[PDB]
């Protein structure tokens, strides 16, 4: 029976659950304080054919579906987002090139069209079959019909529920109400803890470098960067400033990098801040090798042990590295690499370990365990962290960790980044290489219209600059991520409070749309791949002004659009804000005032939270953070009107010189 | 602990197996008899690194692995034959255009270069890592090397072990010595029955014809045959043949067969069998469904409720149905279709049988139940049949059965071709339809060197004369598989008798050979694919010489060959023996005598031993039946010089006159 837990939000245990799950190893705390502020809605499901049952080992959960309904989520699919009719098995790997439920992040919650969600709290590996069952005994069965005779006889027949085994003797599930699928959406995150609020170094610019730098050859392009004006706030370090990698030693190699507590000073003292790669496993040239080894698993990957995180023993001497030999010379953050498959990588299913733990829960959490114990590294020192991650699951949401991957295809990478906010992950289509300038800057484009810009030039060696061709635009938009700091900021601020996340699909305020995304509350964004002059745009119900010259755009019609090379495609709803800070080249320090330009979209009247605190510790949660309202109209001349809420006694205020202006003419 | 059960068979219960597996879904009875006069030979593990255990639910299994050594089978793969190195899940499906373990035959049975195999008898869903696991203590675990330096880094390990993970609390293990690959075979062959014994009949030419094709169409087409002076034995009808389809009445349309059994008479008259269409799925118009209805699962397939045939009251009506209304009209056999996949067809395996049966279990034996229970009806009245499934497993060698599916790539039909070999089942690569001429005679001219001869006209309504550029090579290619009859009965003998598959690999008496098989103990074929005028032969140690010309092709070399159109590239090891009877259109009857020209090639005296029984009842388990040995060699003035061992006193005898051919001038 499903006890309501919070408003809209109800939990079941069925049979015996596991022991160990998501949540739990996720560690992962309801915000309590948000959800109890969610609308009390009624339990979504009124009118029974709802099943929860164990058998032969096994608990096999239905939920039902109406005729209407589409389904969205099931993870970080990358060529579909409509999920009904759809069958899966949810299990961690590297993207094989088609959606079968082998993702980085699969995670175990699907919301409807009709405004609910439902979570499936295991860390086993869950089959789905969301709405191909035909039951004999369905109130919906089909009359059968004779395929010799019949030409509208179906290979397909209607089906009427979601189906879903889980190996187990039982399960915790979760039901999130509406009225609304976002609303499934922002509860579900909240649950998780809301998602990471973080730095605004994080939403700057990052360069990572070929393997091989060293310490000069970063020093050098951080200059370059610096005297051609381009923005920078944290560079990737790649295998290299280990004395080993795969496996890995965890200290710094003594040839690339002999003064490492000097070398990340001198990056610091520029403004600078670096992200380490690490796969967490584990060479025999690593100093903790033989304290750690007998918390490690039977099988190895690339001949590096592989730790047991669940266990403190493994956990201590592991992380306690990271901490003194990186963390405390300065390191702000990690790329953690290969902790999601393939299978013929990583460890079998067959591996045993110490903990007892099964290999297949271990495989399904343990993108989670990295995350978690390393952002808590951070958090212990009051600081915040941002990072990249490449596997990931339910109960995922609240970590510091932005997904990424090895696969290059770009309307793959935006239909990722559309489904990242049904699986409450982060996700970055990211920039490495390019057959063209015209394929080099679409790229670029979409990248810093992402939780993420960066550059991956691990293999590359690319810069910003690369492409002569595309440069000055490439530039440009480099400062655009700048300017609109603030925007993304107030957008991640959603994400942590409220549970929004701050890129979704369309429809989330008939076919399917794969390709266009919202990118906070205000933009429609709608990219241009490699060799096409022009795309449809489909603009929802309601007035739509063009981003860059703020002249109407549409209201609710396909839209034909020739943007150039120049442009992405990107719209603004009736009223929408975009606050804008100046080209800085570095994210401004929590001392320090900044100016803003309100810009403001169509004659809507509007209005904009404006998230404030010092960006760069957990002070906010003693409370120390502030929401500025802002809102715009035009007066009766047509002149622009704004105002923004008084500054907060005793609260940090970053906050400059405010003006107003009104893009649509 | 590893009980010799029979010479070269070991067997080992881990923990508690299940009550249910593939031995006993398949009701499968060891050849004791053939398994006696095998060698005793020594425990192919002699060396210790065998691991079998029980935890968390599972069992898990690990066999070493040497340097040298390559692996085979793994089921009924189509793109790949060496197996070492792949990780699979077997799991009964329609092939899905990968080897994942996925197909139709996914027998957990795997053979090794060093000449031992191990079988999992298991009815669930098995994964399989064939050497991809990399233990930490393992006795070859490789040094760590450091792949920022070490140019010689790898990305893929040295593995030293089979691994395989059964979801289940025990399972009962097999293993099989050699000495050489091929005994292994030939003992899990015999565990599981030996191969059925087909009649000749089955043997001959098979046309299906279009789905709405009424008895007047199939009595014309069989008058066509006649009348053009091609051969067939059986026709197979296709689902127009039952008042209705998908899902089906297991009983004659009215219209297009109005007397049945007047239909059925005429064609056996005519020297016609008949096999009918099947797919297992029961509709509401059924004469049995009421009946039935309570031993039938959760969920129907293309609206028909699926019979829980583990279940006596199941089994009774569905089999006394196709008894009373065909069988016992005449008709000789079955197609049974769609018992495979895909999973958006068939049940989940969410799905519940009354019989409580995993719908695991059932999607993996479902193949498997259909041949056993329809077979059986066959034997009761000591009448042979022989047909098709589109599903099987372990435990399936015995069944009259030959595995097709709706794939149609015809490399990958070669390839399956030979790993049927590997995985106790039969398969033909079936004709359908074809762009070409030149593709369809290369099409026909490797099936007619297969399991089974057919053209199945379902959809495309073919005849073996659709295509007049190579009407008259087709022509002459369906009168040899007539002329071939009794070199493939005592093929077929043999691996009913000794468990040798008539149709495998290359070295089966060092990079992977996937487009040549032999076929028989004399034929190596090598097909030709549309498009290609030439392609290499592969020859083994030992002199080979031309099946057309008898000229010497070579001796453990490498061949480039241009056959032509009109020819398929045939070899035959250095005094091989193919025995070829008249260029009838009928399968000869059991009171017939037939004359045999005994084809000879080489030098090397050779030997071939000719079975001979009735060819269609069971009496040759009563021993009537006899092997008359044949000897041919060249004398002195290089005349060929042959005999034929007496025909035995009380035993059928159909050889007539006989007479030699030395083929090698
Ligand atoms: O060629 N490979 O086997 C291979 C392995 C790993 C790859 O990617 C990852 O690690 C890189 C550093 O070695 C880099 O950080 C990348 O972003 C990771 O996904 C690529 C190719
Ligand atoms: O278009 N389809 O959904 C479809 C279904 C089944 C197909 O193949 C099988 O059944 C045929 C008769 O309907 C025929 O016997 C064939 O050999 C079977 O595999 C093909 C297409």
């Amino acid at each position: 029976n499903w006890t309501e837990i919070y408003p809209g939000v109800w939990k079941a245990t069925v049979g015996k659950p596991e022991s160990y799950d998501l949540l739990k190893a996720a560690g992962a705390q309801p915000n309590k304080d948000a959800l109890s502020k969610t609308e009390k809605v009624s339990f979504p499901f009124a009118n029974g054919g709802v099943s929860l049952e164990v058998s032969g080992g096994k608990t096999y959960l239905r939920f039902p579906l109406q005729k209407e309904e589409q389904l969205y989520g099931f993870g970080l699919n990358f060529q579909t987002v409509h999920q009904r009719g759809k069958i899966l098995e949810l299990h961690v790997d590297h993207y094989g090139g088609k959606d079968s439920g082998r993702t980085h992040a699969p995670t175990p919650f699907y919301v409807s069209s009709n405004g609910y969600g439902v979570f499936i709290n295991s860390a086993r590996y869950i089959k789905v079959w969301a709405g191909t069952g035909v039951r004999k005994d369905s109130e919906n069965f089909p009359t059968p019909k004779d395929r010799n005779t019949d030409k509208t006889w179906s290979s397909r027949p209607y089906s009427d529920a979601v189906e879903i085994l889980v190996p187990a003797e039982g399960v915790e599930v979760y039901v999130f109400g509406g009225p609304k699928p976002i609303d499934a959406v922002k509860r579900y995150n909240l649950l998780n803890g809301g998602g990471y609020l973080p730095p605004r170094w994080g939403l700057g610019f990052t360069q990572r470098v070929m393997t091989r730098y060293t310490d000069k050859d970063v020093e050098k392009e951080v200059n370059d960067f610096k005297e051609k004006g381009y923005p920078l706030d944290f560079v990737g370090l790649e295998p290299g400033w280990q004395s080993k990698a795969y496996p890995g030693t965890f200290s710094w190699d003594k040839s690339r990098y002999p003064d490492p507590t000097s070398f990340v000073k001198k990056m610091k003292d520029q403004g600078i801040r670096l992200n380490l790669w690490i796969n967490p496993y584990i060479s025999p040239d690593a100093p903790f090798y033989k304290e750690i080894k007998p918390y490690t698993g039977s099988h190895t990957v690339w001949l590096g042990l592989v730790p047991d995180f669940t266990m403190a023993e493994a956990r201590k001497p592991f992380f306690n590295q990271l901490l003194k030999d990186q963390i405390e010379r300065g390191v702000s953050g990690y790329k953690i690499a290969e902790v999601d498959g393939y299978d013929y990588y990583l460890w079998p299913d067959a591996a045993k370990f110490p903990s007892g733990l099964s290999a297949e829960q271990m495989r399904q959490t343990y993108g989670l365990l990295v995350q978690r114990y390393s952002a808590e590294l951070y958090k212990q020192r009051n600081e915040r962290t941002f990072g990249l991650v490449r596997a990931s699951n339910g109960g995922g949401t609240s970590f510091p960790y932005v997904i990424y991957n090895d696969y290059y295809n770009h309307q793959d990478f935006i239909t990722a980044l559309i489904n990242s906010g049904f699986a409450g992950v982060l996700w970055t289509p990211e920039v490495r290489a390019s057959k063209s300038g015209e394929e080099w800057l679409r790229r670029f484009q979409s990248n810093v219209f992402s939780p993420m810009a960066m550059i991956n030039a691990w293999a590359s060696g690319t810069k910003p600059w690369s492409y002569p061709e595309v440069e000055a635009d490439v530039k440009k938009f480099a400062l655009l991520r700048m300017q609109m700091m603030p925007y993304w900021y107030s957008a991640f601020a959603r994400y942590h409070f409220e549970g929004m996340p701050p890129f979704r699909g369309m429809g989330l305020e008939s076919k399917e749309i794969k390709d266009q995304y919202m990118a906070g509350d205000d933009l429609l964004v709608a990219p241009m791949f490699a060799g096409e002059k022009s795309r449809k745009v489909v603009l929802p119900k309601g007035k739509w002004y063009d981003f860059y010259t703020g002249e109407y755009a549409g209201d609710g019609e396909v839209l034909d659009v020739t943007p150039g090379l120049d442009k992405i495609p990107v719209y603004v709803r009736d009223g929408g804000i975009v606050p804008m800070m100046p080209a800085l080249l570095n994210s401004p320090k929590s001392n320090q005032k900044v100016d803003l330009e309100i810009r403001y979209y169509g004659n809507k009247p509007g209005e904009f939270k404006l998230y404030d605190d010092d960006g760069e510790t957990f002070n906010y949660e003693k409370g120390d953070f502030s929401w500025r309202t802002i809102r715009v109209e035009k007066d009766k001349s047509g002149k622009v009107k704004g105002s923004i809420s008084a500054a907060v006694k005793g609260k940090v205020n970053t906050v400059g010189k405010v003006t107003f202006t009104a893009m649509t003419k």
